[PDB]
């Protein structure tokens, strides 16, 4: 049977308990008598959708931190339209980055909440928390940052620029539309004979999943303005790991301010998030991070769930500048690396109580079951 | 002044002397009282358009060959509209390479031409002639391949893909389209939002040259079936280098039946054809082969005029498996490639006899001046 | 209690059944009621010594094919004295390897043996079997390779030279001498400084093995005249992949001449043979290959028990040009590739038939016990 | 005619005005009527012999800086034998480095001398110099680092041992001896055959240049406890670059104490000390720096005398933190970067007065005629 979000996959069960223009907040069931009294966001990337994170029930890491007694919150953005062909990167930070802490928090009752980023969410997330402490706010007790671009120096954009020329920027806001998007093809093109071809030649001649070309194919608009600023200023100028370098929404950025305990992923073979451009993280962070590498490329390396035992992963709890230093150093485990993670998060989460037995608070009601009609719209 | 193609760019003086659905012939007037009575057929890419060796007069590659004497005729594609939303690879081959083969050849009366392709239009124009020796027909005296992938090996396509996949084609006449394409972003995104970041950054952050920066923003329209197979049977499944694996206009495709003297160039910071896949193509041609190696990137590596006395490049006569074996024993000249491959040139191209006075011959008279109509439509 | 070859390391039990000045050949003590009728002659390097195939007992490969049910055979090779300053890389193939592959093939009783080599050990094999082809001697029926280099394309050697020069052999017999040898250093110095620091170094920072350092620290001598000729007519100017280019013992060397089913293997992060490097034997050799990849490093990779299953390999029956195009197509296997080897050799080794009494036979009666005398003597 | 060293190479005019048992001390003669104040000290390697700055005298470093008015110093290292053995890092930078720097500037009579190291001289002088910052002592007007490592990461002697491991110092004081070292081989073996063999078919197969080779081949021996430290220290642990992390003569050394202006170059086609890795340096050090990269390798970047007008380099004076960066924004000018640093030389060296007119002073005067008896020793 064909792939269908919210029949076979995505179907792990929960509640949409907020939205507005820019995304869905899912809450979902507890699936164990108590849960941690701080709650996990996770910030998916915007560039696809989120179900990556729970795509299968075998392979949902959603569904794994629920059962490891996680209240899970979600992030499901809007597949944007016409009406938001002028959104910002300063749009979806605060009407849905920082909005989704905030309505998090509240219904958790908790001071502070558990965050989580994947790909570019985890750039996403990692922005707000960096203007939520400008503006002195602290709501994060930790952040997991999956595969996720801080510094994106070597990524390879400027490559076929730099030996042209003799031997001797235009505002992001005068754009608007909307641009196709899709991860394994988010620097190459996306036309119907590129997608056409690759899709035809992998699904024969590679053992690529097909749910995860399903996932791949299932391809988000990323709102003019928003593409033009996320290609400029990090793939282009590499300025979100500078301190106080960019601006956004209304406070300087600096990464260092964040200043929570984070544990830092990456896969060994992955060539859209290099493992050492995420390594590179550890070199702008504050407080006790924690760095893991998983075997595997992009997607394999992060969705390995445990049951299976397959896979390694590596750990070292030095930190050296440079990342084939932390590798030497590093010790090789065999499975996955989720057990390590949970462990690590279950440290940051506090006690355990009793589940709550209905989604959202008297402010927030269910709206409509998961997975939601957002994730449903087609680009 | 603005760049305008006919008044600042692709002046050199000409006049189109053919033309079908797909091209037009150029036939550059001649600047020297003797020619040698062997012209030269330049095919250019289709992807991005011809003037890129004809850019500015000092720059101009065409006339500097025409004022080293030799007759040059130039394939300018035509910029496909709807009507040639249909057009396949195989088009391309019979109705203008083969095609621009048979009508210079007769206009110079000649038995056997010289010929000249530069990126896609060497891949275009060494397919065309392994498709006429299989007809049992050999046009060409001589045979020059600038920065012309034939082999396309690590390429880099796959590159994200290759870990992907569990623990354990579609007809390309199918589609129709347009499907825009430049040549430093045939492989990355072509879209409103990535060009403009791109092209803004460059200006302002790089010394890349403006008239580079206008021939490829100059943008020309690929047809589906065209891109698809091209994408297809090189890039992604490398078969045109396995003799006779591909069929193209009814024959089997053996480049190893081309069987004539081959100068083959490739330079040395090139990123989009690497020299060492430029290399790859010694092992696959018959007959004599000469690698010449010039410094720099892919246009500032090609384009290099000898008069400015700039850059360097390298020499070796042996023809290792390796192209670090032939780095390693090539000597380094100075300056300009281009004198090495005309007096390459002069030797293939018969004795020198009193120019043509007009255009053409009674057959095929002139049309209209160079650089012709069909270079000035937009996509 | 520390490392003694004999004790603890290389403890499978067996017997010397011919010893020369070059080597010593053993035997292993049958662990099976039945064996095949064909045995196999392993031809390891010598560079270092033969037991890392026979490490410890969990990790030996040895003792897991001798478990397999077939009779083993060994090369360990003498660690030459002043006495063998002198000997050639003629030598070794007439007076070990091909000696060795008599003596075998002998005792056995067999028309055919099956044969492995290990790194150098198969460059050293597929040499002898290629000047016994070009007798008209075919005494294998099939051959492993695990680990070999034959084309010697990117090993590095010439880097730092390709770029020096400006813009514009003397006999291997020549020489004597006994010049110190190990596996990870041997590219790199040898002396007491660089081993103390290194060793030291990888002690107490990283997690390399102790007994693979108690190997690689358990040098080998090299003659003069062999290590000069295989770092020339190999690494230097990769010759022994190019048909009948080397003459050794007195015919010409084409390596396609071997024409055996052959089983060749590398491992994915081996930096000492790369696994592209070992893949392009696979466009030298006749008759049907296997070509598997092992993950990990250069022994962790080779020297996998499946036992305790750990990491994992690759296959692919096609063999396209491009190892990078092999490895697209390939399907990742959990574990080891012991068992996918162990049964290709069973399929080359004939029926299963008694186990063998004694050693030898009347002419090769045993002589001491494995792992004999000479893997015991110090550089 | 074959070279030798103070007959057709080392041959510019000077004279020793000091010795101890690490180096003598030259001080070339003037050959223009007015010199700069601030004389300019050379640091060479002690890695080969310091003549490489001073080869031929169309090629001579030496002499063209002479040439442009500035007086030159030059440490010229004792090839060390049995008696110093023991000499450790320490020893060479209190009885060399810093030695040398205290006696040029008193023969000058200046407050303050500008330094120049290359390759491991500039990890020499480096070291010297933030020795001497933390004694509150400030003799350097400005540096001049050519070609040298500070930051080690990436040097590539770890990639061999990454993967090595099961999937779950010792004093240098303590070591005597001499250990041969050269350039081009200071990471590769050191032994009668691989010198026979490597420099048999650089001489036959490839243009490296002759009187390079003579140098390369001129080798020094290098103390066993210097050499365990600089290989455990900066190749291994990279601990240089790391602030106060190492104590050397009774300090911790701070690189970014040096703090003075400072011209830092590099190669590009440069694989034994990457120019990236040169580039590196730019994160350490403190006050206006400058970086510029020259075309080509290791030696014929360095050595490209501006007479001959060959080759070319990069300008950029913003210093991203990544190299790639710096590159893209580059750029790029014809011939020589000598007349770069000579006019940057220039305007830190004070006013322009007439020349000395005998070598040394009172306290130092001559010894005998460069190049001294202390480069014509053989290891």
């Amino acid at each position: 049977s064909a792939f269908e979000v919210g029949r076979n996959v995505a179907v792990t069960e929960g509640a949409v308990v907020f939205e507005n223009e820019y995304f869905q907040l899912l809450q979902y069931k507890p699936l164990t008598d108590k849960v941690h009294a701080r709650p996990l966001l996770m910030v998916p990337p915007c560039i696809n959708k989120y179900y990556i994170l729970d795509l299968q029930p075998e392979s949902s890491l959603v569904r794994h931190v629920v059962e490891q007694g996680h209240t899970v919150f979600l992030v499901s953005w809007r597949n944007p339209d016409a009406s938001m062909a002028g959104s910002t990167w300063d749009d979806y930070i605060e009407h849905a980055a920082i909005r989704a802490i905030e309505v998090a928090r509240d219904i958790s009752g908790q001071d502070k909440i558990n965050v989580l980023g994947f790909a570019v969410g985890g750039t996403i997330v990692s922005t707000a928390l960096a203007v939520l402490a400008a503006r002195g706010e602290h709501p994060a007790a930790s952040v997991t940052l999956l595969t996720t671009l801080l510094d994106f120096a070597d990524t390879g954009i400027l490559d076929v620029f730099v030996d042209e020329g003799h031997v001797q920027g235009a505002p992001c806001a005068l754009l608007r539309g909307l641009e196709l998007a899709n991860t394994f093809s988010f620097l190459r093109p996306n036309d119907l004979v590129w997608n056409y071809v690759v899709d035809n030649y992998l699904k024969g001649n590679t053992p690529v999943p097909f749910d995860l070309l399903f996932w791949n194919g299932d391809a988000t608009n990323l709102p003019g303005p928003w593409y033009c600023w996320y290609l400029r200023h990090t793939y282009l100028q590499n300025e979100l790991k500078v301190p106080g370098k960019l601006t956004v929404c209304g406070v300087p950025v600096d990464l260092a301010s964040i200043d929570v305990p984070t544990y830092i992923y990456g896969s060994r073979e992955d060539h859209i998030v290099p493992w050492t451009a995420a390594y590179a993280s550890t070199a702008l962070l504050a407080n006790k991070l924690r760095f893991v590498l998983g075997a595997s490329g992009h997607i394999a390396g992060v969705i390995n769930p445990p049951a299976k035992n397959k896979r390694s992963h590596w750990t070292n709890d030095a930190l050296p500048e440079s990342p084939q230093q932390w590798l030497a150093g590093a010790i090789e485990h065999h499975g996955s690396w989720w057990p390590d993670w949970t462990a690590w998060l279950a440290g940051q989460a506090g006690a355990k109580r009793a589940a709550p037995a209905n989604y959202g608070n008297a402010r927030y009601r269910a709206i409509e079951p998961a997975p939601g009609r957002y994730v449903k719209a087609k680009a």
